[PDB]
């Protein structure tokens, strides 16, 4: 069964990958980890072999390494980054010491889409629809990804998008503001003010809030969505994120009809639905699917569910050697797809 | 607003609780921590008021003492124990090291009540209607017991039961034999064998998996659902126990019909569907709610899911200070219900 793998270099590292993969090359310039280009003779298909970088030289590398191989296991929807692969060069436990993660390979991320260019309120529409999809699947596992972005929203020519990168120098402007407040708990729809915030910009073609700091950032938010209200202060738990605000001057909510002109009035009343400051009452991805703008793409019957998922691991503290062999247990225990 | 406190001492301890709590009474005579039976005058109800022991002592313990005020403070469902109150004498930060629970006071739990004792087929299709009802909400804000037993589930006279401890020297019985694997992840139908076990007690008035010890137990449980297949030893990743099982003399699968004779033949075919070896092949608790058995009681309508529940905290490494301001944050974060 031990496939035969072949050594060669690949960016100051040994890769190690079995012979079915061929054409490794280097991509995404630095940003996805240490990942490659390769093409995959057994299936044909065009592959995203990226490999773990030193995944046992520390507890917090362990755990970071075995919580991946456990998020991308578990992965299993249209519009997700899933494994197609895990390998490992070694024989037995002794020798592991690296692992190889192997997905589809993707035309470009939404950046590349985007960026100072406009598409079709069906190409919008199409697009945003599958975010919300994979939202709404990873979301029921009890995932957030907490900062979803056009960096990690790939699409390949044909419109068809899959979450990249996630979840439980680039910067901001797509993020909650309430991460802000650095809470330690959110609500998923941490998640959809990020998507209201790619919407529009697929739409406007222009960067919603491009605040240039944390203090930026706040105001240009609040300039468009309205200073917090009473009630809705009461829920900030820090006294000086509620001075703070108050400190400013009121701003009122303007009118995202006013703001998005030329655009789809239903894409508007969306937009209105997800930027939104109290995030207890943003729309969950589940419902934004049943909104209007995605009726023509909507469907409930093809609209998963994420089987439930253990995340109790994280509230373990184990021994380098220990995670090291929970992760030797995934990768063994890694069962391909049809 | 800040109640009138009362000091007392109740078991070498000083308890603080408000005026509002009256005639406070330990109980479970050590079982479920220090707890505290007391009458509300507030609301004329009894209740339960357990205080937090050395809640801060320790980052373990402050971690500990976080988890439960937010598990806790996210339990809103009839089948489970939820927070009336949660106070504190403290005013400030700086004072604040002890944390007060409140819910309401019960009966006594399913031990109490069966026990070489036998009930009614309509109160065992209650009870074990009701366990299955909080399992099916837990359960979808991704929470697993992992060790549901009768000690943990209480009834008040008039059959009405709430999931007391949890979750996500007394014996086993009612775990799932997979937990003798130490696994790092499970199915949540680990918990569905619990019910099984439970819900055959019931109905039997007998322990079905009386187990001495750890072997005891897999050779009681092996005795009835028959010894694990090939293609399901597989599944097991420890060549310890597959080598195990596999030294043991093969058990044919007995039928349920002929172990739980002159019970209802609807319970039967249920608990063939709860007690199976493959945790991957058992009932959800969503699934056996829809099941005959309970058809008098049953209603997709009112059989609710909990909210979506971040405990990405379980991840998080801060510091015995740090851990208890983001519990006294919860504290006065606490909004009672009505
Ligand atoms: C946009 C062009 C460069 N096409 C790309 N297609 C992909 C596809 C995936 C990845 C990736 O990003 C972060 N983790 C992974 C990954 C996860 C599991 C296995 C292999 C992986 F590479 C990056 C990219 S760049
Ligand atoms: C609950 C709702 C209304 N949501 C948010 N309420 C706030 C309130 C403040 C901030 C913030 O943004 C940038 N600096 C601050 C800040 C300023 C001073 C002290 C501490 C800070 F964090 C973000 C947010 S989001
Ligand atoms: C069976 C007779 C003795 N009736 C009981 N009724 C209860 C009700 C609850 C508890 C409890 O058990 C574990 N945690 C709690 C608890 C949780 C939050 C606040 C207060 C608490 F006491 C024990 C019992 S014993
Ligand atoms: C995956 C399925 C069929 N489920 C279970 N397969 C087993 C297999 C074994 C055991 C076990 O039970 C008590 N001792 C052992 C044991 C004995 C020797 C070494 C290590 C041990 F853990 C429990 C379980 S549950």
């Amino acid at each position: 069964e031990r496939p035969t793998f072949y050594r060669q270099e690949l960016n100051k590292t040994i890769w190690e990958v079995p012979e079915r993969y061929q054409n490794l090359s280097p991509v995404g310039s630095g940003a996805y980890g240490s990942v490659c280009a390769a093409f995959d003779t057994k299936t044909g298909l065009r592959v995203a072999v990226k490999k773990l970088s030193r995944p046992f030289q520390s507890i917090i590398h362990a755990k970071r390494t075995y919580r991946e191989l456990r998020l991308l296991k578990h992965m299993k929807h249209e519009n997700v980054i899933g494994l197609l692969d895990v390998f490992t060069p070694a024989r037995s436990l002794e020798e592991f010491n690296d692992v190889y993660l192997v997905t589809h390979l993707m035309g470009a991320d939404l950046n590349n889409i985007v960026k100072c260019q406009k598409l079709t309120d069906d190409h919008v529409q199409f697009l945003i629809y599958q975010i919300l999809r994979g939202l709404k699947y990873i979301h029921s596992a009890d995932i957030i990804h907490r900062d979803l972005k056009p960096s990690n929203l790939a699409v390949n020519e044909d419109c068809e998008l899959k979450i990249l990168d996630f979840g439980l120098v680039a910067t901001r402007w797509y993020r909650a503001p309430e991460i802000m407040l650095n809470w330690m708990h959110y609500n998923q729809t941490v998640d959809i003010w990020s998507v209201g915030c790619i919407m529009a910009e697929l739409l406007t073609g222009r960067t919603l809030f491009p605040g240039t700091d944390h203090i930026d950032q706040l105001k240009l938010i609040l300039r468009l969505v309205g200073t917090p209200g009473a009630e809705l202060l009461k829920k900030i738990s820090s006294e000086s994120a509620r001075n703070y605000i108050q400190s400013l001057t009121q701003m009122p909510k303007m009118n995202f009809a006013n703001v998005f002109i030329g655009a789809n009035p239903l894409a508007v009343d969306l937009l209105e639905k997800m930027l939104v400051l109290d995030s207890d009452k943003r729309i969950t991805a589940a419902q934004a699917l049943a909104h209007a703008y995605f009726a023509q793409y909507h469907d409930p019957d093809d609209e998963p569910v994420a089987d439930p998922y253990d995340q109790s691991f994280e509230s373990r503290d184990l021994l380098i050697d220990e995670w090291k062999s929970l992760t030797y247990d995934e990768v063994i225990s890694f069962v391909p797809p049809p």
